[PDB]
C-alpha cells in the first residue's frame, strides 16, 4: 500500500500538478485513506484515478490525495444467463472484453481505447460508435458500490431510492466518491466479428444527408473520418464505416468453429487527379465486409456535440474550423442518439465531432471562440477531453449543473472529494 508524491497529467500531458498517490490492492486501506482525509476534513481532498486516459485534469488533485484504482482489478463473476458481470472498479475494458467473450458476452459500450477502467468508464459516462443504438456506458450499469465521504459504501441502483446519487455518479468525474465495484449488464453476441458497410461522401452536405436519410437505423455501430481542412465543397467529406456484430452464419466457414476468438495483431501521378478520386471512392465503398474486433484498435484534443435540429449551426462551426488557420487531420464524426438522465452526462442527440489541433500560436484564443460558438448553438464539450474551458462556459453548456452540485453537496458536504477539474470548473 504505497504512497508517492507524483507529478501527474492527463493523457494530453498538459497542466501537471503534484499529488501523493495511494496505490494499494487492499479495499480496506482505501476506506481508511478516505476516512483519514475526512477526519481532518478536507484540505485538498481526494480523487480516484483509473488508467489516466482522460486528456485533461479530472483524475488529478494538486497538493491533495489521488487514489490509483488499478490494483483493484478483480473480476468477481460473469454469468451468461443473466448477462451480468460483477467486477472491481479498476478492472479495464480490455481485460473485461477478453474475460467475457467465452461467455458469448460483449462490452456494451467501447471507447476508442480499451485501456480504460470500469470506474473511469462510469465517471465519464463514456460513449462509442454504437451510441445511437446503445446509449452511453451509464445506461448498462445495474448497480455500483460507492465509497462516500462519510466512509460508508452505498450500493446504488439506477431506479432505487438511491437513484439520484447513482445518476450523479454517472458522469460525475469521481466527485461523489470512489466507485469500488459494479454490476454491468453485457450485450449477448455469438461472435467476436463485425460485418460492415463503407461509404464515402464528397462534401459536408452529403455527409449530413447520409446521416439523416434513415440509413443509420440499419446499423448498430456507425462513425466516420471527416475532412476538416479542405475548402468547400470538399470540406466535410467523409469516409463512413457502419456495421453490426456478425452472427456465426455470417462468418466464412474457416472462422465458424472458433467464432468467439480475438485474433492477434499486427500510383502517385494519379493520386491527386480524377483517377485518384475514383480509386479512393471505390476503395472506401464496400458491403458486408467481415472484420475482427482487433482490426479496429503537442496537440489539443477538442470534442463537441451540437443538437440534431441545429444542423446549419453545425455546418457553420465546421466552416469556422476550416477557415481558422488551425489544421486537424484526424477527425471522427458521428450522430449521437438519445441522452440519459445523468445531469452531467456529455452525449446528447446531435452531431458529435472530435478534432485534434497542433499546439501553436493563437490556438487557445481560437478554441475559446469555438467554446462560445458550441455554447450559443446549444452544444457542449466533454470533460474527458478538456483541461481549458472556463467555469462560466461549462455551467452554461450543462444547464443541470446546479441540480448535480446539490446532489454532490448532500453526499460530500465537507469536500473530501476534489480535483483540479472540480476547482477550475467550480463543481465543488
Ligand atoms: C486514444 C483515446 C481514445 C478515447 N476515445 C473515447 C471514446 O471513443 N469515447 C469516450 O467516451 N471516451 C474516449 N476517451 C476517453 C476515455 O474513455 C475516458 O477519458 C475514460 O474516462 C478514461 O478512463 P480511465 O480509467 O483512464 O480514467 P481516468 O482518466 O484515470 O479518470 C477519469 C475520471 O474518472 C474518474 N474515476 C476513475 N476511476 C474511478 C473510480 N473507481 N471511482 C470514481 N471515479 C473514478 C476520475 O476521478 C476522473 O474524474 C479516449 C481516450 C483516449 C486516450
Ligand atoms: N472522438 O475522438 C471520437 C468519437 C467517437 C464516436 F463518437 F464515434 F464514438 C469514437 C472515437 C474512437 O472510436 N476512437 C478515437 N481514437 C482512437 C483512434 N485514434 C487514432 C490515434 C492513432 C494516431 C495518433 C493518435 C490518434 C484517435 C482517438 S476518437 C473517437
Amino acid at each position: 500500500a504505497t504512497t508517492t508524491a507524483t507529478r501527474l497529467t492527463g493523457w494530453g500531458r498538459t497542466a501537471p500538478s503534484v499529488a501523493n498517490v495511494l496505490r494499494t490492492p487492499d479495499a480496506e486501506m482505501i476506506v481508511k485513506a478516505v476516512a483519514r482525509v475526512a477526519e481532518s476534513g478536507g484540505g485538498r481532498g481526494a480523487i480516484a484515478r483509473g488508467l489516466g486516459r482522460s486528456y485533461g485534469d479530472n483524475a488529478q488533485n494538486g497538493g491533495g490525495l489521488v487514489i490509483d484504482m488499478t490494483p483493484l482489478n478483480t473480476i468477481h463473476s460473469i454469468d451468461a444467463d443473466t448477462k451480468l458481470v460483477d467486477i472491481d472498479a479498476g478492472v479495464n475494458l480490455d481485460q473485461l472484453m477478453k474475460a467475457a467473450l467465452p461467455f458469448g458476452l460483449w462490452v456494451p459500450v467501447l471507447p476508442g481505447t480499451r485501456q480504460v477502467t470500469v470506474g473511469g468508464a462510469i465517471a465519464c459516462d463514456i460513449h462509442g460508435k454504437n451510441h445511437h443504438s446503445a446509449g452511453s456506458f451509464g445506461n448498462h450499469v445495474r448497480s455500483m458500490d460507492l465509497l462516500t465521504a462519510d466512509g460508508e459504501i452505498r450500493h446504488l441502483t439506477p431506479t432505487g431510492e438511491d437513484a439520484e446519487l447513482f445518476w450523479a455518479t454517472v458522469g460525475g468525474n469521481g466527485l461523489t466518491g470512489i466507485i469500488m465495484r459494479a454490476t454491468i449488464e453485457m450485450t449477448p453476441t455469438s461472435t467476436a466479428y463485425f460485418i460492415a458497410d463503407g461509404d464515402v461522401t464528397a462534401s459536408l452536405d452529403e455527409t449530413i444527408a447520409l446521416h439523416s436519410d434513415g440509413s443509420e437505423a440499419r446499423y448498430t455501430y456507425s462513425s466516420a473520418w471527416f475532412d476538416a481542412i479542405s475548402a468547400p465543397p470538399k470540406l466535410g467529406r467523409a469516409a463512413v464505416s457502419r456495421g453490426r456484430l456478425a452472427t456465426v452464419e455470417q462468418l466464412p466457414a474457416k472462422l465458424r468453429s472458433e467464432p468467439l476468438k480475438f485474433d492477434a495483431p499486427q500510383a502517385n501521378k494519379y493520386t491527386f487527379g480524377p483517377i485518384g478520386e475514383l480509386w479512393y471512392r471505390k476503395s472506401g465503398t464496400y458491403r458486408g465486409k467481415v472484420q475482427n474486433l482487433t482490426q479496429f484498435y503537442g496537440f489539443l484534443q477538442y470534442q463537441f456535440v451540437i443538437p440534431t435540429e441545429a444542423v446549419d449551426e453545425f455546418k457553420k462551426i465546421i466552416g469556422v474550423i476550416q477557415a481558422s488557420g488551425h489544421y486537424s487531420f484526424l477527425n471522427v464524426f458521428k450522430l449521437f442518439g438519445p441522452r440519459n438522465q445523468a445531469p452531467l452526462s456529455f452525449p446528447i442527440p446531435g452531431w458529435n465531432i472530435c478534432v485534434d489541433f497542433p499546439i501553436k500560436d493563437g490556438l487557445g484564443k481560437f478554441v475559446s471562440e469555438l467554446d462560445r460558438r458550441v455554447l450559443e448553438f446549444g452544444g457542449r464539450l466533454y470533460t474527458a477531453k478538456d483541461s481549458r474551458t472556463t467555469a462560466e462556459t461549462f455551467h452554461a453548456m450543462y444547464p443541470r449543473v446546479d441540480e448535480w452540485i446539490s446532489v454532490r453537496r448532500k453526499v460530500d458536504p465537507l469536500r473530501v472529494f476534489a480535483s483540479d477539474m472540480a476547482r477550475r470548473l467550480e463543481l465543488l
